């Protein structure tokens, strides 16, 4: 597999478990900080990170009921400038750039306990499709699906509702949309971290997924495997493969990466296009760092690059 090495720049550091790179409506640069822990306990943040400088500010350090957030995974939403934080432990965040946050469920449409949340990918429809590795959200004891298959999916609708869309992953952890050129969603991508696989379903409608397939295989027998992923406009899929020193570049058919992307780490975890920029921000985990370099073309744009209001 054809392998390019471009240059990676340096953007910010020590930032424990760095990872859910996201850019916000004004431009701004977020990043979230799982692993930070006071007294053994969870206490993950959410960093605003100046580009000038590669300062970093924390905005939020999510607890409720004292028991302190996993922050892992963002989207940033387009009505109002506001992330949506997928969260290991407090499950689905919906937090403010000044820093204030809620937490969106307790419970799933079904009254079923909601389960911690790594990764999510908003649909041009506005629907946010979320994986679910952990157990049971606070205050349940954390526990985690990377021997036992209890990971889950979930989509989060325009209407409000946690909609439970599949079960029994072993660690579901990255997520994609995919979009006809006419807007409309129609495949989702889920990877599954320790099986090295890519998940894909057609999505018939808000909430509606059918057809669950392997549709991508992961390099590598290391430990680790598909983390973040996000598409280019191509739909090209390129997928952090932690723990391979590589991004996987996959072309829209799936099966094998069609190119990979050496990174001077071991650990890549995220990543996120600048809107409007061919440049990739990945975050990692070798030396809990983020970095940034040129791809190939521009990213595909998320949902909150999108307008309501369009007329095309
Ligand atoms: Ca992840
Ligand atoms: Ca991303």
């Amino acid at each position: 597999i054809p392998v390019i090495e471009p240059l990676f720049t340096k953007v910010t550091e020590d930032i424990p478990g760095a990872e859910g790179p996201v850019f916000d409506k004004n431009g701004d640069f977020y990043i979230v900080a799982p692993e930070v822990e006071v007294n053994g306990k969870p206490a993950g943040e959410i960093l605003r990170i100046d580009l000038k400088t590669g300062k970093k500010t924390v905005i939020c350090k999510p607890e409720v009921n004292g028991y302190g957030g996993i922050p892992a995974g963002c989207q940033c939403d387009r009505d109002a400038n506001q992330l949506f934080v997928a969260d290991m432990r407090l499950g689905l965040l919906v937090v403010q750039t000044d820093g204030t946050f809620e937490e969106i469920a307790k419970k799933d449409s079904e009254g079923r306990r909601m389960q911690g949340c790594n990764d999510c990918a908003f649909d041009y429809e506005g629907n946010l499709w979320i994986t679910a590795p952990a157990g049971e959200v606070a205050p349940a004891d954390y526990t985690r699906s990377m021997q036992e298959k209890f990971g889950s999916i979930y989509c989060f609708t325009t209407d409000g509702q946690m909609i439970q869309v599949d079960t029994a992953f072993q660690f579901p952890d990255g997520i994609a949309v995919r979009h006809m050129n006419d807007g409309r969603p129609y495949q989702l991508i889920v990877a599954e971290t320790p099986t090295k696989k890519l998940w894909s379903y057609d999505i018939k409608g808000p909430a509606k997924i059918e057809n669950k397939k392997v549709w991508g295989h992961i390099p590598g027998t290391h430990e680790g495997g598909a983390d973040g992923m996000d598409f280019d406009e191509d739909n090209n899929l390129l997928v952090a493969n932690w723990g391979s020193s590589h991004i996987e570049v996959f072309g829209p058919d799936g099966g094998q990466p069609k190119m990979r992307i050496r990174c001077p780490f071991e650990k890549p975890s995220n990543l996120h296009f600048k809107p409007q920029t061919k440049t990739i921000f990945v975050t990692e985990h070798e030396n809990n760092a983020v970095w940034k370099f040129e791809w190939q073309r521009n990213g595909k744009k998320q949902y909150c690059e999108t307008l309501k209001f369009g007329i095309f």
